DNA sequence: CATGTATGCAGTCCGCG
DNA sequence: GCGGACTGCGTAC
């Protein structure tokens, strides 16, 4: 096989690896690596390396990285470009590694991890370690088994052997119900004494030495209190052993009241759970617990336990052990739906970086682009420092707020980087500039035109046609793969849709789930046998069908991240290749794109519609127009239509077959007029949206910029089964928002939209009456800690504190003594409750880490002084008000003179 | 060490015979 | 008490 690296460090003059050998072995090696950076040289001097502009380079080779990194410091000193990759571990990999690196993901050890630390006297903080580690359970992957550690005897107490036959019985019957599939992969071991069970660990760690090492908050909790409690123990040259290269680095982040710290281990590449989900889930959680998490994945319940998780251990040694293991087993199915550890692989060995680096995407394009020119023996330039500089973005219409009955929306097919390789932008293709007229010349077709020679952007840059820029090259590269896997997730899409139609009509009978790739349409034939299938195996392929969607999400929403990052960092002042001319020739495109293409298609419709001067497109964001297809359905009239799904077959096809055509032919005449190297503005339809036939839905608003609701029947070519609501920037979508106001706000749109105003009405009048009987949870806000500290008086509120963050003071001064409460942690959430006057709190509102139940001393009060009045009027009354003045309805009966009878 | 800008709403402060 | 500056937060791209 051909070999790879695991892991690479730089440590003084020497390079330590990991790798996977050609015989399939992990191996270490270390490198006295010899780097070579590069100087500008006279034209006279022959040399096969130039610079990204053509200019000549001589190489300088280094001794060591040493004497290279302090070159770079006398050529600083003297005033001239020091060239070439200075991050050496980098260049490193491009020179072991030239070539695609193709891994086997089966050989690279990835370790999923937690431990318990019981604590009686508040949170155990990790740079302290000051109490006994009493579980540990740590999945290998390669051995695919849980290795348990458990301490029974503390001087918290001592406990009895856990039981793996009560661990596995339902907890209905005072079992742990630790799923029946992993039971056989529990390695079990328990220990007398912490120091034992401490030295067996790292034992076991050094025959298992994590390559990958991830798990749920183990960056700031768990890997920190395994090193800062064994370096307590046996020392710190003991707790360095959890580095395969003996190194670490110890970050003291100063939360001021009290501390804490982040441990780097060299050898390892730890991608924290939380993080990876963060960055790649696109979701915006109110809470981060793992039980919340868990439970919004996989819909599995939370992990019950009575009495205060300090006393767990020794109440019931016999949950928490069991607790410990499924936690550990709930990131692992978390991963299997959302493949995260496989993407982060994938990107990593693509760009040739530290796995750990997918975290930033300037790292990531560096290395790319890097390895790109290297290949062409060009050499990349100095990064340099710049000031930071506010630049222009997108453009976003003002949109007239009213309720829209028949919309259909349009937008770009990857804006940004279509953009950057339509127009060959690039830093090596700049050509020069144009002398710019305003923006609204361009848009009107009335400036000159800019060149003749060179393609180009409305802020005035010119670039080369005839020749191929790094950005375009590597850009177009994984805008290719974004675009393979959209396509398995939108077939997958579609396929679930088949399932759910079929689900109306389900068969009696006893059969199995057809074996079927979800990633490509289904064919004929596997629609007819679906159409005969029982309810149970149609369910278990609409599982399957929509696992296959997640996978295809995951790998399709992420590398559009990397690609539109790349747009981003050119307006980035840290990224090697900065360049706001070239910044603003993307946004400054997308803004004449939209506008253009705007005017275009106003001109289109009133032409075949047989009017003049009526605004067709009501909306349009940076890419995107929203058209008005109320003159289409009335010039064809309402009445022709069977139903619903006849309209929206008629508009899918009047999108396809008249007007895409007319956005496309428009686009080209641009491209002309930019002399741009490649038409690339592809703008396809996204959304069909209207009410139901015969019905008294509104279909759609607009309460202004970023903010509207649709009723859709049809997205990006996927004909849903039941409409679906697609909803922006409305409370609805906010984590902010309480969830069960979410969820009444979204059933108040639904019904404006699909019912009209009278259900509306019968809705509110229901929710209103039933508020007050509402899970506090439920109706709570939720924000960020943020600044806690700043705002922090004595525990009172100082000047300009933030609603949250009185709350928060309020929470401190409600726990103070209290050893057993939990605090809020700055950055963190808390779910956020106003409280009526007089209160015994002695403030207007409360707050609490979100996620959790408010601590039993002070619920009780909570409950007794929640605000209902002010939480109904500020989540529900004011959005719903603004939602219904905006589409021109009520949400409660106007009084009329009709009242004035009895009806 | 190191993606971007545009943008509405809820909050505090402050003015207001 | 209401509404205009000014800003934090969360979101749409
Ligand atoms: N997270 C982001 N970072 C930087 N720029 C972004 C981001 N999201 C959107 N943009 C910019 O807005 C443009 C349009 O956004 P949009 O969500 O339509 O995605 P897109 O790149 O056009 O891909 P799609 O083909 O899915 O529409 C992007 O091309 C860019
Ligand atoms: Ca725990
Ligand atoms: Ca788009
Ligand atoms: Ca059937
Ligand atoms: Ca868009
Ligand atoms: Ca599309």
């Amino acid at each position: 096989m051909k070999e790879f690296y695991l892991t690479v460090e730089q440590i003084g003059d020497s390079i330590f690896e990991r790798y996977i050998d050609s015989n399939g072995r992990e191996r270490t090696r270390e490198v006295e690596y010899k780097p070579s950076l590069f100087a500008h040289c006279p034209e006279s001097q022959a040399t096969k390396y130039f610079d990204i502009y053509g200019k000549p380079c001589t190489r300088k080779l280094f001794a060591n990285m040493r004497d290279a990194s302090q070159w770079i410091k006398r050529m600083e000193d003297i005033g001239l470009e020091a060239l070439g990759m200075d991050d050496f571990k980098l260049a490193y990999l491009s020179d072991t590694y030239n070539y695609e690196i193709k891994y086997d993901h089966t050989k690279i050890r990835v370790a999923n991890f937690d431990i318990e630390v019981t604590s009686p006297d508040g949170f155990p903080e990790p740079s302290q370690a000051k109490h006994p580690i009493d579980a540990i359970t740590h999945y290998d992957s390669i051995d695919d088994r849980f290795y348990v550690f458990d301490l029974l005897n503390s001087p918290y107490g001592n406990v009895e052997e856990w039981s793996i036959e009560i661990a596995a019985k339902l907890q209905e019957q005072g079992g742990d119900e630790v799923p029946s599939e992993i039971i056989d992969k529990i390695i079990y071991m328990p220990f007398d004494n912490e120091k034992e069970l401490l030295m067996e660990y790292l034992n076991f760690w050094q025959q298992k030495t994590p390559v990958i090492l991830t798990g749920w908050n183990v960056e700031s909790f768990a890997i920190p209190y395994v090193y800062n409690r064994i370096k307590n123990i046996f020392g710190e040259s003991t707790a360095k052993r959890l580095s395969p290269h003996r190194k670490t680095r110890v970050k003291v982040i100063e939360n001021m009241y009290g501390s804490r710290e982040i441990i780097t281990l060299f050898g390892i590449s730890v991608l924290d759970y939380i993080d990876l989900y963060k960055k790649f889930s696109f979701t915006n959680q109110p809470s981060y617990s793992l039980d919340y998490i868990s439970e919004f994945e996989l819909n599995v319940g939370k992990l019950k336990y009575d009495g205060p998780i300090s006393k767990l251990r020794e109440s019931n040694h016999q949950r928490y052990i069991s607790y410990n293991i499924i936690a550990v087993y709930r990131v692992l199915q978390i991963d299997a739906k959302r493949q995260f550890i496989n993407l982060s692989l994938d990107m990593g060995y693509y760009a040739k970086i530290q796995i750990q680096s997918v975290f930033s995407p300037i790292k990531t394009w560096d290395a790319i682009i890097f390895n790109s020119l290297k290949e062409q023996n060009k050499v990349i330039p100095q990064g340099r420092s710049h000031p930071v500089q506010p630049y222009p973005g997108a453009f976003v219409k003002e949109p007239i707020p009213n309720r829209y009955k028949y919309v259909m929306s349009f937008d770009l097919t990857s804006a940004y980087p279509s953009i950057i390789r339509q127009v060959n932008i690039s830093p090596e293709t700049i050509a020069g500039t144009f002398k710019v007229a305003p923006l609204h010349d361009y848009i009107n077709a009335v400036a000159e035109r800019p060149s003749d020679v060179y393609s180009c952007s409305p802020n005035g840059m010119m670039y080369y046609k005839d020749r191929d820029g790094v950005v375009p090259t590597e850009i177009t590269k994984v805008f290719n793969q974004r675009k393979e896997h959209k396509g398995y997730m939108l077939a997958a899409q579609r396929n679930g849709e088949i399932i759910k139609e079929a689900l109306h009509n389900p068969n009696l009978s006893v059969d199995e789930p057809l074996d079927v790739d979800y990633r490509f349409d289904f064919s004929d034939e596997i629609k007819e046998k679906i159409k005969k299938l029982s309810a149970k195996s149609l369910n278990e392929m609409l599982f399957r069908a929509q696992r296959t969607e997640v996978a295809g999400m995951t790998a399709q929403i992420n590398r559009k991240a990397l690609i539109n990052g790349l747009a981003g960092a050119l307006g980035n002042v840290w990224f090697r290749y900065y360049d706001l001319r070239n910044a603003t020739a993307i946004t400054t495109f997308g803004q004449m794109a939209l506008q253009w293409i705007e005017r275009k298609v106003n001109e289109y419709l009133n032409e075949v519609c047989g009017t003049e001067g009526e605004a067709f497109v009501l909306y349009g964001d940076t890419d995107s127009i929203y058209v008005s297809a109320d003159k289409i359905i009335d010039k064809v009239g309402e009445s022709k239509f069977r139903d619903t799904n006849h309209w929206v077959d008629f508009l899918d096809k009047f999108a396809r077959e008249r007007m895409e055509p007319a956005i496309d032919r428009g686009f080209r005449e641009m491209c002309e007029y930019m002399n741009n190297k490649q038409h690339l503005m592809f703008m396809d339809r996204e959304a069909i949206a209207g009410p139901p036939l015969g019905s008294k839905g509104i279909g759609g608003f607009w309460t202004g910029k970023k903010r509207y609701a649709l009723n859709v029947w049809d997205m990006e070519g996927t004909r849903y089964a039941e409409p679906k609501l697609k909803i922006m920037g409305l409370e609805t979508q906010k984590s902010s928002t309480p969830k069960a106001v979410q969820k009444a706000l979204k059933e108040c749109i639904r019904r404006m939209l699909q019912e009209g105003e009278e259900s509306l009405q019968e809705y509110f009048k229901e929710f209103e009456k039933e508020f007050r009987q509402l899970n506090y949870i439920s109706i709570a806000s939720v924000s960020s800690a943020n600044n806690i500290a700043k705002y922090d008086v004595g525990g009172f509120p100082g000047p300009k504190c933030p609603f949250h963050i009185r709350g928060i003071l309020t929470y401190n001064r409600a726990i103070k003594g209290n050893i057993d409460a939990p605090q809020v942690v700055e950055g963190e959430k808390v779910y956020v409750l106003p409280l009526r006057e007089g209160n015994p709190f002695g403030d207007k509102c409360i707050a609490w880490p979100s996620g959790t139940e408010i601590t039993d001393l002070i619920k009780d009060d909570v409950l007794h002084w929640m605000d209902y009045t002010v939480l109904l009027e500020k989540t529900f009354i004011k959005p719903l008000e603004g939602f219904t003045s905006a589409a021109k309805l009520d949400y409660e009966k106007k009084a009329s003179l009709f009242d004035m009878f009895d009806f």
